[PDB]
């Protein structure tokens, strides 16, 4: 693979040029290694199971490598009852996604993070559907600079700046992190959704968020990632919400939608939605993904697309010369898989799928973390 720039130069792509030695070289791996190959990884693949068969991750299980990526949430960071200490299961879930976090960079794996927190007034609900129309229609304006929730927000923004400032390694270094946040916003099943808040409000967040983390906390350590999920056709909606060649590293997207039982047209739908995201990273020198995929298959309920990942998942990934850094796969749980184990079906297709040279899982990760010289 090649890139256009030297990696002595990458700060300046960056939206944080200040950020640690090993964030810089994650950006610039990813963008270099999405030439020709992508990143493969699991949202929590360390602590969630299909069945609940704790022990290597679903993939190790199946593949006989972990992931090359790890998907983590500040939703349990975040909560209004974490109090920090050992007998809260709120902490206790944190800790856990810190140990697992460090295990991931000590093996070189990345690490993603989004943040399904829960609105501002009474801090139970992410989902609209779940919450008031009251809260529905404010919580995202309650927590700009002006609102009523402002103050709120920004103790968020500095527990999420603590927790990030303490992950280091084995090796005395800071973990890069690529923080996600108000995903999926041209949904309505956030408060942060296109139906709650005008174009301009979610800018102002956005920009709001990354200078009071980059800046005014001083993290270091965190690249940022921009998704909408699939409700787009065109680089003009892509673009509609997004705050800034400043403000966003990765430029991402989820799909589900085009892959749930929609034949080879929506296969060819998410080719042309993904095609879009990797031509701007391209102009924008910024990495591109499909941050969120998969097909939900519960065996009580439904049965596995014949050739899911090699003629479909796959097939979108790289036709037409998509060029992405990794993807990632939504969590195993209960009787619910978008990954297989063996002798689940889509196990055979799924592993003819890791074999393609352009997958990178664990063991053939490169060092990510590590700038070549020039």
């Amino acid at each position: 693979g090649e890139l256009d720039f030297e990696p002595e130069e990458t700060r300046s792509f960056m939206v944080n040029p200040d950020a640690t030695e090993e964030t810089v070289a994650l950006f610039y791996n990813l963008k270099l290694l999405s030439q020709n190959s992508f990143i493969v990884g699991q949202q929590d693949a360390f602590s969630s199971f299909y069945q609940d068969n704790a022990g290597d991750s679903d993939i190790k299980k199946m593949t006989g490598s972990d992931p090359g990526l790890l998907g983590s949430d500040f939703m349990f960071i975040t909560d209004d009852l974490n109090d920090g200490t050992p007998s809260n299961w709120f902490f206790q879930q944190e800790n856990q996604i810190r140990d697992d976090v460090l295990r991931a960079f000590d093996m070189g794996l990345v690490n993603v993070f989004c943040w399904h927190f829960r609105e501002p007034f009474e801090g139970e609900h992410f989902y609209t559907s779940e919450m008031t129309q009251f809260q529905r229609e404010n919580a995202l304006k309650s927590i700009l600079p002006g609102g009523e929730n402002h103050d709120y927000y920004k103790q968020k923004l500095e527990k999420i700046a603590s927790f990030t400032k303490s992950l280091v390694g084995s090796n005395g270094a800071l973990v890069p992190i690529i923080f996600r946040p108000f995903h999926e916003f041209d949904g309505d099943w956030f408060w942060w959704g296109q139906s709650f808040c005008t174009i301009e409000e979610y800018i102002q967040l956005w920009q709001f968020t990354v200078t009071y983390l980059k800046n005014t906390l001083s993290v270091n350590n965190m690249l940022f990632a921009f998704s909408p999920d699939n409700r787009f056709f065109s680089e003009s909606e892509y673009l509609a919400r997004y705050p800034g060649d400043d403000f966003v590293d990765i430029m991402g997207m989820d799909n589900y939608g085009d892959f749930n039982n929609q034949g080879q047209a929506g296969v060819e739908r998410a080719n042309q939605k993904l095609k879009i995201v990797s031509d701007l990273a391209e102009e924008r020198v910024k990495i591109a993904s499909l941050t969120e995929t998969g097909y939900f298959v519960t065996l009580s309920e439904n049965g596995a697309i014949p050739g899911f990942f090699t003629n479909n998942l796959f097939e979108a990934l790289t036709h037409n010369d998509v060029k992405i850094g990794f993807t990632m796969f939504w969590y195993n749980y209960q009787d619910t898989y978008c990954t297989p184990v063996p002798g689940l079906p889509s196990a055979n297709d799924f592993m003819e799928f890791v074999s393609k040279p352009e997958v990178i899982l664990a063991d053939d990760l490169p060092e990510m973390y590590r700038l070549p010289p020039n």
